[PDB]
C-alpha cells in the first residue's frame, strides 16, 4: 500500500499525449504553461524532440477530420485551446514542403509555413521564384472544384500535405497584336484559347464553336480533302465543347473547313486567335447560376459573367450577351453558400439574387477587379 508522489488531481493538471513520428509520450502540464514554454518540457523529456534547430518546431493539435486540425499559438496558454486529459498533440515542424507547378509546367517543392493562409503560401512561392507581382497569380487544385480562397488555409479547405497545386498566371487582355512572325508564342496563344473554348471556359454559340472547329482541322489536317475528310472521320469530342459534341455538327465544321482553302496552318493559328479575341465573352469568367424570372416558377440556368469592367448576362444556349452592368453601378452585393445578390441602388428596381455554389468566387472577383480600378484613381 503506497502513495504516489507523482499524483496531481485530474482538475489542477493537463495530461496530454505528445507525439512526435510514431512516439508518443504521456506529459503532465500546468494548464496556464504557454505553449513556446510546453515546447521546452518537451525537448527536455523526448530525444526526438531535438531533430533540429528548436524554434522550428511548434505544436499542432491534431483531429480525426483533419480540415479540423490546428497549430497553436506560441504566446498562448495550453488551457486557452481547451484541451482535456488524454487529448493529443504533434510535436511538428512548421515548415512543411509543398508541391507546385511552375508556369512551365515542372512541379517545384517550396517550403511553407504550415500554420498560415493560402495568400501567405503564395507569397513565399513568389518570393522563391522572383515575382514580386503575387496579385497577378493564384494557386488552384489539379483535381468549379479547383478553386481555393486565399484568405482562408488549405487544411480547412481540405487540401492535404501529399497534394500539388498549380500556380496560375490570372487572366489579362494582350496589349500586343497576333502576328505570324513569332510562331512559337502564336501556337501558345493558340492552344490556349482553343483549350479555352473545348473545355467550356469560353462559352460560344454552336455555329461558332463549328468556325473554331474549322480552322482547328486546317491546322492538324492541312486544307480540306473531301476524299478523306468525309462523315464519321472527326473524333467530335475532340473538335466541340461537351454541349455541341453532335453529329449534325460535323457538316457544319467541313464547310468551314473548306472556306479556308489552302491557308497555312500558321495563318488558320492567326485567324482562330483573332476570332476568339473578337467575342464579347472573351476573356471573361463565367458561372452558371439560376435566374428568377418574372412569371415563372422554375429558375432558370444563365451564364454570369464578371470583368475587369462590367458584369454580363449571356444566355445559356445562344451566348447572346443579354444584359451588361458596369463595375460603376454596382452599389454592394453579398454571397453564400447558395446564393449570391447584387444590388444596384437606384440603377435599377430590385436586386439581381441568383442560386449558385460559386457566389464567393464571384464576390472575390468583383471586389479583386474594383480594388484595381480603386487603386488606379489613388
Amino acid at each position: 500500500n503506497n502513495d504516489n508522489p507523482l499524483f496531481k488531481s485530474a482538475m489542477v493538471a493537463l495530461s496530454l499525449k505528445i507525439s512526435i513520428g510514431n512516439v508518443v509520450k504521456t506529459m503532465q502540464f500546468e494548464p496556464s504553461t504557454m505553449v513556446y514554454d510546453a515546447c521546452r518540457m518537451i525537448r527536455e523529456r523526448i530525444p526526438e524532440a531535438l531533430a533540429g534547430p528548436p524554434n522550428d518546431f511548434g505544436l499542432f493539435l491534431s483531429d480525426d477530420d483533419p480540415k479540423k486540425g490546428i497549430w497553436l499559438e506560441a504566446g498562448k496558454a495550453l488551457d486557452y485551446y481547451m484541451l482535456r486529459n488524454g487529448d493529443t498533440m504533434e510535436y511538428r515542424k512548421k515548415q512543411r514542403p509543398l508541391k507546385i507547378r511552375m508556369l512551365d509546367g515542372t512541379v517545384k517543392t517550396i517550403m511553407v509555413d504550415d500554420s498560415k493562409t493560402v495568400t501567405d503560401m503564395l507569397m513565399t512561392i513568389c518570393a522563391r521564384i522572383g515575382i514580386t507581382n503575387h496579385d497577378e497569380y493564384s494557386l488552384v487544385r489539379e483535381l468549379e472544384l479547383n478553386w481555393l480562397d486565399h484568405g482562408r488555409t488549405l487544411r480547412e479547405q481540405g487540401v492535404e500535405e501529399h497534394e500539388t497545386l498549380l500556380l496560375r498566371r490570372k487572366f489579362f487582355y494582350s496589349d500586343q497584336n497576333v502576328d505570324s512572325r513569332d510562331p512559337v508564342q502564336l501556337n501558345l496563344l493558340y492552344v490556349q484559347a482553343r483549350d479555352d473554348i473545348l473545355n467550356g471556359s469560353h462559352p460560344v454559340s454552336f455555329d461558332k464553336a463549328c468556325e473554331f472547329a474549322g480552322f482547328q482541322c486546317q491546322i492538324q489536317f492541312g486544307p480540306h480533302n473531301e476524299q478523306k475528310h468525309k462523315a464519321g472521320f472527326l473524333d467530335l469530342k475532340d473538335f466541340l465543347p461537351k454541349e455541341y459534341v453532335k453529329q449534325k455538327g460535323e457538316r457544319k465544321i467541313f464547310q468551314a473547313h473548306k472556306n479556308c482553302g489552302q491557308m497555312s496552318e500558321i495563318e488558320a493559328k492567326v485567324r482562330y486567335v483573332k476570332l476568339a479575341r473578337s467575342l464579347k465573352t472573351y476573356g471573361v469568367s463565367f458561372f452558371l447560376v439560376k435566374e428568377k424570372m418574372k412569371g415563372k416558377n422554375k429558375l432558370v440556368p444563365r451564364l454570369l459573367g464578371i470583368t475587369k469592367e462590367c458584369v454580363m448576362r449571356v444566355d445559356e444556349k445562344t451566348k447572346e450577351v443579354i444584359q451588361e452592368w458596369s463595375l460603376t453601378n454596382i452599389k454592394r452585393w453579398a454571397a453564400s453558400p447558395k446564393s449570391f445578390t447584387l444590388d444596384f441602388g437606384d440603377y435599377q428596381d430590385g436586386y439581381y439574387s441568383v442560386q449558385t455554389t460559386e457566389g464567393e468566387q464571384i464576390a472575390q472577383l468583383i471586389a479583386g477587379y474594383i480594388d484595381i480600378i480603386l487603386k488606379k484613381k489613388k
